[PDB]
């Protein structure tokens, strides 16, 4: 079925990097329409057209319950694309869980865990590489459904290779990046495992601002470290196995995973099919 572009009304802008706002389709113009989630591109550039439209073929190929629901696409207005989707009413987990800190406990932690996990395994599946998994990526559907949405940096890997590369990177999250990703662009499923990794960190740290991923490497690395530099002792000092703290009250076996996931070699890092099995083992010991 189709949307027209007519009888979208807009309602709150959700977020920018593209754009994401909350709509309502109302074709009967009563208000009773449903409630959906559009995003648009703002600088509609032919390079940003291409790869928002692989993004929306990502999408629409992705059938997960922790994978944001595709519903269509709205041409209306073929240069200006506008990608359909469910709108998820408790927004990003990045403001979920710090607006309801350690009134989620240990055990509702890995219940998201599992189902990032289990989302992931999926789409290691299709071999697509997120390259941005962060707990700000990933929305509240309810207390009980985490989904990873923004598929915005996802890439397809070649027919004949375990990783993509990069040749000329635009905004990146150095801080949840792989060092072969810093040093050598290179992206796959491995890159992946290792941001799960730092997720894990951001969920048993609460979102606490001074604890998070920037914050704890910029003082690693010393906050006189500016542009560039920034990047070339991150690097130096992943290479030396300096990494993120155990998160105040985190139990040990979840700490193992993230040291894990974080492991200098691609091929040591473990697999998602392997992580949803552990997590869903320690959830059922607690
Ligand atoms: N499907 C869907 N529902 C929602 N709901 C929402 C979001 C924020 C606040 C309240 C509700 N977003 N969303 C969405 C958002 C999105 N990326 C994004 C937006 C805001 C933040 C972080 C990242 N990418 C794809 N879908």
């Amino acid at each position: 079925t189709q949307f027209e572009e007519r009888h979208l009304k807009f309602l709150q802008q959700l977020g920018k990097g593209g754009s994401v706002e909350m709509c309502r389709y109302d074709p009967l113009q009563d208000n009773t329409g449903e409630v959906v989630a559009v995003k648009k591109l703002q600088h509609s550039t032919e390079e940003h057209l291409r790869d928002f439209e692989r993004e929306i073929e990502i999408l629409k190929s992705l059938q997960h319950d922790n994978i944001v629901k595709y519903k269509g696409v709205c041409y209306s207005a073929r240069r200006n694309l506008k990608l359909i989707m469910e709108y998820l009413p408790y927004g990003s987990l990045r403001d979920y869980l710090q607006k309801h800190k350690e009134r989620i406990d240990h055990i509702k932690l890995l219940q998201y865990t599992s189902q990032i996990c289990k989302g992931m395994e999926y789409l290691g599946t299709k071999r697509y590489i997120h390259r941005d998994l962060a707990t700000r990526n990933i929305l509240v559907e309810n207390e009980n459904r985490v989904k990873i949405g923004d598929f915005g940096l996802t890439k397809v890997l070649p027919q004949d290779k375990e990783y993509y590369k990069v040749k000329e990177p635009g905004e990146s999250p150095i801080f949840w990046y792989a060092p072969e990703s810093l040093t050598e662009s290179k992206f796959s499923v491995a890159s992946d495992v290792w941001s799960f990794g730092v997720v894990l960190y951001e969920l048993f740290t609460y979102i606490e601002k001074s604890k998070s991923p920037p914050a704890e490497f910029m003082r690693m690395i010393g906050n006189d470290k500016q542009g560039q530099m920034i990047v070339f002792h991150l690097i130096e000092l992943l290479k030396n196995n300096g990494r993120l703290p155990r998160p105040d009250g985190c139990p040990d076996e979840i700490y193992m995973i993230m040291t894990e996931c974080w492991n200098n070699n691609v091929n040591q890092r473990p697999s998602f099919r392997d992580l949803a099995l552990r997590v869903d083992q320690i959830r059922d010991n607690m």
